[PDB]
């Protein structure tokens, strides 16, 4: 005789079918959350962090916008049981490099955090895809793969996905064309060591390198190499200006989530286990174009690289392995 | 010739059709911006604020996500020339009240702030609609109206649009129905003095007040009055938990922008000049259900209120006019 | 080494079942309008089409496939054999005879019950866990039939019902008031057909009761003749059939609206055909439209609408008409 | 007072001109597929439909209006009189004569000229600043016809051209490679249909040239017969026509993609038909497809694709063939 019962005759006393979890509710985690919500990718969104008030506040702020969304359940908690049955778990938590801190010790601190996060995630969603966004993303994708025990197709790092998107943005600005119609790939290690593959840059299938052979070289009077320099530094420039980056990474991560959740088999440059390619013999993750879908990475595109490009990926792999073999799991 | 000229033959060396400006790039302003971008409402987005570094960093972060959007131009600056020819200008900038500072003094500081912002907006977009999101929104909508010289249809306050969305969310939680199918209106002055119109709360046209006469009274065993208390205290609780609120207000503003930009003539509870209704005789703005379209507010719905509800709106109007008549423009 | 081999290194060999497959049965105008609407709303990762006319079927499938670049549904299949429908979450039935000019939907019963005797066991055979969404006419009777033949629990057998009649009512309401239909609220319940019931006592804008403002609303004495709005709703399909030969776009959008609530588990309320036994003192197993909560398990709840004496009498008249047919069917 | 005036206080009497209006001319299968695709992509705040068959036109308009609840395009209008199209940003022409048994290409085009002599001036009268998007076949010649009659500058007269051929090519390429067509790049240029030119040099996934990986790509001696993909781009259209009677859905989706770039000023590149005199040794006023930057002023720029000698010869032969017909037309 409650109001609910006077109004509603229940037929069914009835698990989520398209659930995504975001771990970490810093600026990056919440940018991923809002972008996923506005793209209607999930029927349930779970948020996890260790700061309880901030977590609850973010969950409530999203819930209050429910009228404008098509995601009918948003939940959160410090307890990983709220993440149960996720198709996709996006990891954005972890430690930032501090003053005086080595890359090795920063990574070790993140190993120690992932040793708590990842087994809890795996416990409640043993068949999920893990999408690692935390930096340094290539090494932390390896760390998540090692700790989770997942097959390599289900452990994906966001890698050079945004680097590539920035590259196409800058390309489009130079040419006066939408980035959607400007094509070009940044591969390898995310960050300062990434590799712009000049041979693949094109508009409508017309090779810029063929039209303009000095493209990307020191002799280039248009200094197109400065485009890749800008890609590397634009992250730093945004951090210097507003303190951090968030929006572009959130959009780029939602794009990856779309391909996975909707089984699109679109090709994205993400970090994946690259052993066996380009002379690399160690268990390291680097960005190459991957086909993304329901089972994670199902296929790799084998981009033809020059000797110099290949040597740069090899050099990155050697460094990554050099750090990885010193980690304590 | 340059690479561009070898690649591209230009036919035309020829103004935005659907431009939106957001003034203020704090958390609320940026939530409005990302929500508008992800809803494909604008062909150009302009951001303005007085903090030049933050401003440029936010613009760049959004620009870097261009590949994932359908808004081909994002601009920013401290100079309002970047806002030229906007259809819709959303104001989120304003003062924060100081300890010991009277409400009157606070509003006067907002007046002085708007005496800079609004004339510069009007210079560059004389035919825009103004959407005021800054709190205290009902008074500041009056202030924008007076300073702009705009007809009242083109000056809209976000008002109780989000309070009503929160109400419907809470209603939906109690009933197990999506908020889209839970109907109910919070009207009047945004904040603690707002009015939940119990007579209008329904699912599928079934009045809850009819089924449950004690609805919203102190005699209510189900304590539905707590739902409106929760609405009123929501921003408070979220601010206490995470420091501020942003996502819900961004989504609600993007919903208002959708009706305006697409000429939908949907009904929203927004703040509008209410002189002539409910025995109100002064130039005050409060929320009532308004028809929103390409000319702003073209019509408003005359909601039948109980004597108590009417008295509350009247008391709010008296309080608003008491402050407004002391303002120096 | 083939070109594909040189270009792509494969990690995973095994293809998996789709997560969100939808089947549309029947590729007439209604079925194809449902298909394009569902495709453009991104509700499925696989769309299957089934019909008995093989050329037309293959042609429609290819036409949609050629638009794949512009869609986000990576697999579209078709076949006369129902094995192409396996593992569907939602199966939308649009097949069967349709109304000619001036013809009642009720005139289609014999033809479409006989088609359903073939279709429904084949659907259930390949997707035993699907939700059935019945669109073929007369939709209320055929929803009862699909429920009886399938042996499904009634929550998983949903008729498109009066979702469309209510959409038309709200459109006409919006035209009269100068308000978008989204903000005009009014329900048409009962048969999707001539005996439908407008619930005047529930109509409102912004929670303001129109019958309270206008006590003659929906009566013969009404100086504004709002009954004409419901009369236009009843006559809509006839008028469109007379003009263009059939209806398609509005029903396609109505069905996609229902599919969205089901596939995304929204628990939005829609007037759809379901068993109303136990409401308004009705004891028969009659199916007709009342507001239902719709989600991933189909109909999980009924909203109990308070009707005036006249509205309830009209709804019971509608139920008597439909039950007079449904009771005589033989399974 | 009326119920409306009791309920609603009016602030504004608005005589306001459409801000984002699209007109579709012709309400056959192609025109209505363009209409529904545009509606479900929210590209327009007003949609106008025009044709000469009045009952069919009214029926289509009503069927779309009845689905308004499910749309975000608040005004849908129609009429045989072109005053309903006034102030359109974009006018899509799908109307025209269909080729009859035994009829020459010249006679078919001339019948379309005669129809365009009615349609095009009426469009120009009411929307003198619109972009014209020609979809009627044969599209390259009728884009020329529309250009000559309208007297528009060539940036504002666009033929749908090889946009759909390229989409079909990418669908077929994706099927072969097991990759979404969004990630399979390849351009079909030149004359729409049988004489179109697949640009093998541009075919790629992730910037990896297939022709560089597989030098036989596109040739007769190719063991993998990739040339068959382009043969199927040509043949699959005829196959759809044979099987269901006509093509409609893929055209509609591809036209809505073009509309999206134009209405939202995206400056995306599309292979559309444009006046090509001065390129590739072409010296006549003919329209052929090349990659064009599309935005609010129509075609603002075009991409200069490097073609082999064989590819250039094929464009010239098409240009001679088209000009061969155009020079015989009576305007
Ligand atoms: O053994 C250790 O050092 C250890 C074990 S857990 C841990 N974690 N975990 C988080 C965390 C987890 C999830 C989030 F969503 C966000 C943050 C933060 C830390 C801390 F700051 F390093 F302490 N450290
Ligand atoms: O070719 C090799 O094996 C090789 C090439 S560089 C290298 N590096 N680099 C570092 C290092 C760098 C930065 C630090 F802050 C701290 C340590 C340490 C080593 C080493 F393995 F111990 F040798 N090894
Ligand atoms: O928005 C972006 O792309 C972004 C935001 S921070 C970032 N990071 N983070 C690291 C890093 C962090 C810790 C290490 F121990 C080592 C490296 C390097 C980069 C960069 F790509 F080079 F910029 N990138
Ligand atoms: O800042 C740091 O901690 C840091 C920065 S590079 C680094 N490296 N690098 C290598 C390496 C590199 C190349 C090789 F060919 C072989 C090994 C090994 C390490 C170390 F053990 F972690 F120290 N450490
Ligand atoms: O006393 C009352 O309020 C009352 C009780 S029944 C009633 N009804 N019922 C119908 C009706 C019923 C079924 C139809 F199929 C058609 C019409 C018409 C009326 C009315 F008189 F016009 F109001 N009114
Ligand atoms: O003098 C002539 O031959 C002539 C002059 S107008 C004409 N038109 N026009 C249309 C038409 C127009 C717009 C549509 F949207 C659809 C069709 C059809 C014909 C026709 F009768 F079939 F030939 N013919
Ligand atoms: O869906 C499509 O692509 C499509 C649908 S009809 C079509 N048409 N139309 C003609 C044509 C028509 C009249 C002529 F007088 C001459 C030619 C040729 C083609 C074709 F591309 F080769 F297939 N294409």
């Amino acid at each position: 005789a409650t109001l609910k019962d006077q109004l509603i005759y229940n037929l069914l006393k009835e698990t989520p079918q398209n659930k995504i979890t975001v771990v970490g509710v810093g600026a990056v985690g919440m940018a991923c959350a809002i972008s996923i919500l506005m793209k209607d990718l999930a029927d349930e969104l779970a948020l996890v962090d260790v700061i309880e008030d901030k977590l609850k506040g973010e969950m409530m702020d999203l819930q209050h916008g429910s009228l404008f969304l098509r995601t009918p359940k948003i939940v959160s908690g410090k307890d990983y049981n709220v993440t149960a049955n996720s198709k996709l778990v996006i990891i954005t938590a972890g430690a930032r490099q501090q003053e005086g801190e080595s890359r090795l010790n920063l990574v070790q601190r993140n190993v120690n955090i992932f040793k708590f996060i990842i087994p809890n995630v795996v416990k409640y969603s043993p068949n999920c895809k893990l999408l690692i966004v935390s930096n340094p993303v290539d090494i932390l994708t390896y760390v998540a793969w090692k700790i989770s025990g997942f097959p390599k197709n289900r452990v994906i790092g966001s890698g050079c996905n945004l680097d590539s998107a920035r590259f196409r943005y800058l390309m489009g600005e130079r040419l006066g064309v939408h980035p959607l119609s400007c094509h070009g790939w940044v591969l390898g290690e995310h960050g300062d060591s990434s590799v712009p593959v000049w041979s693949g840059m094109n508009v409508a299938g017309v090779s810029l390198k063929t039209l303009h052979p000095d493209l990307g070289t020191d002799k280039d009077k248009e200094q197109w190499k400065e485009v890749h320099k800008q890609v590397v530094e634009s992250a730093y420039e945004v951090i210097k200006l507003k303190g951090y980056t968030s929006w572009a990474i959130g959009l780029s991560v939602a794009d990856l989530a779309e391909s996975i959740m909707k089984n699109l088999r679109r090709v994205h440059p993400v970090s994946t286990m690259i052993k066996g390619l380009y002379g690399i013999k160690d268990d390291v993750f680097l960005s190459v174009p991957c086909i993304l879908g329901q089972n994670g990475i199902s296929d790799l595109v084998k981009v033809t690289l020059t000797s110099e490009e290949e040597a740069r990926l090899k050099k990155s792999a050697d460094t990554l392995w050099g750090i990885q073999k010193e980690l304590q799991f």
